[PDB]
């Protein structure tokens, strides 16, 4: 169906669970024949990424990097990179499990990868959140 490539530098959450959430999200989104990479790393690595790609010298929870190259119908969507370190702190602050936070961050990252951004606010945030909520509902059910 889709090719989900999961790479873990940090390993508190099972690889197969991350793979399954990602596959279920892609399926809820109706996508077929695409490639998605998910990387679970630490605060130091995500910080270098944030600095290099967003000019923000600090750690964060998730970053998404679009690629987009196509090979006869197969399309590479790109990468979602999540910091376990930050995810753990947020999970602590929000009162839920690390798994729940990682799952939510995967969905958040995928929606960004499809070209929605909530930071604008207004209509875009509206559409971003409706899509994210829909996907989450599909992973709950």
């Amino acid at each position: 169906k889709n090719r989900v490539l999961v790479k873990l530098k940090k390993r508190k959450v099972r690889k197969d669970k991350i793979e399954k959430w990602a596959e279920l999200a892609l399926s809820a989104l109706g996508l077929n024949n695409v490639e998605l990479s998910v990387y679970i790393t630490d605060d130091q690595e995500i910080r270098e990424l944030n600095k290099t790609y967003r000019k923000k010298d600090k750690p964060t929870d998730v970053l998404s990097f679009p690629m987009g190259e196509e090979f006869g119908g197969y399309k590479i969507l790109g990468d979602v990179v999540i910091s376990q370190d930050t995810a753990e702190r947020q999970a602590r602050e929000l009162g839920h499990s690390l798994e729940e936070e990682v799952k939510r961050l995967i969905v958040h990252g995928i929606v960004h990868l499809l070209g929605y951004d909530h930071e604008k606010g207004g209509e875009e945030e509206k559409k971003f959140r409706e899509l994210e909520n829909y996907v989450l509902s599909k992973l709950s059910k």
